[PDB]
């Protein structure tokens, strides 16, 4: 039993050396840009641009805590003075950091638990950990918090729904933001009831402290290892967001395009054996999930491990069925072992990543959320296979650039799991959307060797018989026809790859 069947991975494209020449980066209608380009330079911590802060508190932007906008009833006072105040003690112990996360946000003082922060700096850290978390790295947290209105200076647009739109900004940027979400300070992101935020994912970590898990202590230790290592000495790269909606989308059953290359293992992660490749976040139509909360799977993980993917949290508005959201620049600091309730972080990582034109990580993560099926059989409805074909293909087409310029995308089991996927016809879904965007496919079973030998068979099968994408569709339709649509119980009778087995060789 080989580790790994198909095309050698040697053969696929990764980035840079596939990669068309990057045009000059320049903030436009629909590339926000906040620093400076003239002065980009590698090894040099960015320049913020403009040089001063400029506020805008509208439906169109982030509201951030240092606006003169941010005012709380006392006659309206200033949040952001309140801030300062509240954050400027020495903490010596956990109830001294709650109180003051407290101070600004009032309003939760009885919803918001803080034991897992209690627990975890009393209960879990060795007397010396204790001291370096209240003596270094939280004073630390709290000066980079306080700096956003110098660091920050441009207003942050939200990438709402269906809009075409890339923010690039330094990863100094977003360790400032992401300490301001560690102590709670974005205003209206808190409500249960809010209804401007209310379509986009929580921001402000207060669930990260509430509770007993566990798995507490090892996100704690992930982030902590971040803040560490961003406070400690300034990361001189830029990240970019982009928020990518498709209008024409293919008619799949006459799709004439042939299928690609499959590499498919089950051994090796995407995040180290797919260097170089467009990476999938199995994610969650909230981008990221619980990860600022109770989740701890393959969306969270990565979201803990390249913390700066959290602040898309900030600005991206839940994803609709045709878009996505495209990362690229995130740094890994974290080495972790396991998945889910047996999940450990293990040690810093230095990420060992090229960076490219605009000093951004060669890292491409793409986050595509599937749906979350009720019952096994829904999934195989027409709709809904059209649905996950299309959302896949948003997420691997990139418009305007030919297929030798595109990596191989790096994937897996996409909405396995809690969400109730079917692995063979989830790989068949990605193998169709990849061939439509003209791309490679490396797919990792992540230890089910079953996995790897049947998604193989089927791909050489139908590649041999030159099937199109369209022929391939067209087999999906027939087997729900034939074994899913009247069909009164939880499973059908025969299962898909047999089904296309025997349709195929008896045609």
């Amino acid at each position: 039993d080989k580790k790994w069947l198909g095309t050698p991975i040697e053969e696929m494209r990764r980035m840079p050396r596939c990669g068309i020449r990057l045009p000059l980066l320049r903030p436009s209608a629909n590339h926000t840009v906040t620093i400076r380009v003239d002065l980009l330079r590698a090894g040099e911590v960015p320049k913020p641009f403009p040089t001063h802060y400029k506020d805008l508190w509208d439906n169109k932007h982030v509201k951030m805590p240092c606006s003169e906008q941010n005012l709380y009833p006392v006659t309206a006072g200033s949040r952001w003075e309140l801030i300062q105040t509240a954050l400027l003690n020495k903490f010596t112990r956990p109830q001294n950091l709650k109180d003051a996360i407290l101070k600004y946000n009032v309003a939760y003082s009885k919803k918001w638990d803080f034991t897992a922060l209690i627990d975890f700096w009393d209960k879990v850290l060795e007397e010396a950990e204790a001291q370096h978390l209240y003596q270094s790295i939280l004073p630390d947290m709290v000066k980079i918090a306080l700096c956003l209105p110098n660091i920050c200076t441009q207003p942050i647009p939200l990438l709402a729904a269906a809009m075409n739109h890339s923010i690039t900004m330094s990863q100094e940027q977003i360790a400032s933001l992401l300490a301001n979400a560690f102590f709670c300070t974005f205003p209206r992101r808190n409500a249960k009831m809010k209804s401007e935020y209310s379509s986009y994912p929580d921001i402000n970590f207060n669930r990260l402290f509430e509770g007993r898990s566990s798995r507490k202590p090892e996100k704690l230790k992930t982030l902590f290892c971040y803040f560490r290592r961003v406070t400690a000495a300034a990361p001189t790269g830029l990240v970019t967001f982009t928020r990518q909606s498709l209008e024409d989308f293919p008619e799949w059953e006459r799709c004439e395009k042939p299928l690609t290359r499959l590499h498919v293992t089950y051994e090796g992660t995407i995040e180290e054996n797919g260097q170089g490749m467009l990476q999938v976040d199995f994610a969650n139509r909230f981008v990221g999930g619980g990860v600022t909360s109770a989740g701890l799977v393959q969306e969270e993980i990565r979201f803990l491990i390249n913390p700066e993917l959290i602040i898309s949290r900030l600005f991206t508005e839940v994803l609709d069925h045709n878009e996505c959201l495209i990362i690229t620049g995130t740094e890994q600091y974290s080495e972790y072992t396991g998945y889910a309730e047996t999940y450990r972080w293990s040690r810093s990582h230095e990420d060992g990543s090229e960076r490219d034109d605009w000093q951004r990580r060669c890292t491409e993560i793409v986050a595509i959320d599937a749906l979350h099926f009720r019952r096994y059989l829904d999934q195989f409805v027409p709709e809904k296979m059209r649905r996950e074909l299309n959302k896949a293909y948003c997420g691997f087409l990139r418009p305007g650039v030919s297929s030798e310029n595109l990596s191989a995308v790096a994937t897996g089991n996409w909405g396995c799991g809690a969400f109730g996927g079917d692995a063979r016809l989830k790989a068949l879904i990605q193998i169709l959307a990849a061939a439509a965007a003209e791309r490679d496919v490396v797919y990792f079973t992540f230890g089910d060797s079953e996995l790897m030998r049947d998604i193989y068979s089927m791909h050489i099968f139908l590649t041999e018989r030159k099937l199109t994408v369209g022929d391939v569709y067209k087999l999906l339709l027939r087997y729900y026809n034939e074994e899913c649509r009247n069909c009164s119980t939880p499973g059908p009778d025969i299962k898909l790859y047999p089904f296309i087995y025997h349709a195929v060789e008896s045609c």
